[PDB]
């Protein structure tokens, strides 16, 4: 079916939740037993979301070269991202080694790092221009360089330094600041206007490497971005944009990453994110 009007379909059944258990019913199940060895328990935020082990993002270090983090690459759109979580105290120099290593220009953020009084990721860039962060585990020195911020959401240039090498680059901060700390937006327009920025920017072109995504877990929101993003590509690339079914692309996307989409209520809200984008395109 067309998109707009399944939605209106699922709408007036009230059946999200019945959708969303198949999609969980159908998806992908591979191993991820680099996640789950011993040494490794203090890198995951949490026990039961894990990188598959086709598809994880290897460190260049021999000793371990584990990070909770998953390249989707999405062939037909011609759009590659790593999904992550939230750095932890003990992964903050893990995760700039990634996106020195991987090429990175855009590192995008969905989650605040507090939320409901708990710690949803630790403060891994400076918020001052005169006080740097040294990651002394990875040989990494971050700069603030400048911050705008909008009503709902920062960007932010930063330098990373490879101290062995002194080559430096920067990097663009791009975060969301307002998803709510329950349920999901009311309206898809600040979200989708995030997205267009980020694309503006140059982040997700394939003359970088891949964009850096996270929010806590790096499933749910991080999710979300993803499939918008890729949904609203293929919508301009086919003869019938009525034919791209999201569905069929959170299952593709799924391959690579467990568990995106985290709700049912998440699976509305990328919908409607899809059907107001394709609008707003033409
Ligand atoms: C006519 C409908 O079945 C549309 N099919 C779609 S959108 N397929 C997608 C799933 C992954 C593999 C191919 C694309 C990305």
């Amino acid at each position: 079916m067309e998109m707009e009007k399944e939605f209106e379909q699922i709408d007036k059944s009230g059946s999200w939740a019945a959708i969303y258990q198949d999609i969980r019913h159908e998806a992908s199940d591979f191993p991820s037993r680099v996640a789950k060895l011993p040494k490794n328990k203090n890198r995951n935020r949490y026990r039961d979301v894990s990188p598959f082990d086709h598809s994880r993002i290897k460190l260049h270090q021999e000793d371990n070269d584990y990070i909770n983090a998953s390249l989707i690459k999405m062939e037909e759109a011609q759009r590659s991202y790593i999904l992550t979580q939230g750095p932890l105290p003990n992964t903050v120099g893990h995760f700039w080694e990634m996106v020195w290593e991987q090429k990175s220009r855009g590192v995008v953020m969905l989650n605040r790092v507090m939320e409901k009084g708990s710690l949803k990721c630790a403060q891994y860039w400076p918020q001052k221009e005169e006080k740097e962060m040294i990651f002394e585990d990875t040989n990494l020195k971050l700069t603030l360089i400048s911050e705008d911020i909008k009503s709902y959401y920062t960007v932010r240039q930063l330098e990373l330094e490879n101290l062995t090498t002194q080559e430096t680059r920067e990097i663009l901060h791009f975060h969301y600041t307002t998803w709510p700390d329950f349920g999901v937006p009311e309206s898809p327009a600040s979200f989708l206007n995030f997205l267009f920025k980020v694309r503006e920017s140059g982040s997700l072109s394939p003359e970088h490497g891949p964009v850096v995504v996270h929010c806590s877990a790096g499933i749910g929101r991080s999710g979300t971005f993803c499939l918008a993003d890729t949904c609203l590509l293929l919508m301009d690339k086919r003869k019938d944009p009525s034919s791209v079914d999201i569905k069929k692309v959170l299952l593709e996307m799924r391959k690579f990453r467990m568990g995106l989409i985290q709700t049912a209520d998440q699976l509305r809200f990328s919908y409607l994110a899809v059907i107001e984008g394709a609008k707003f395109i033409m």
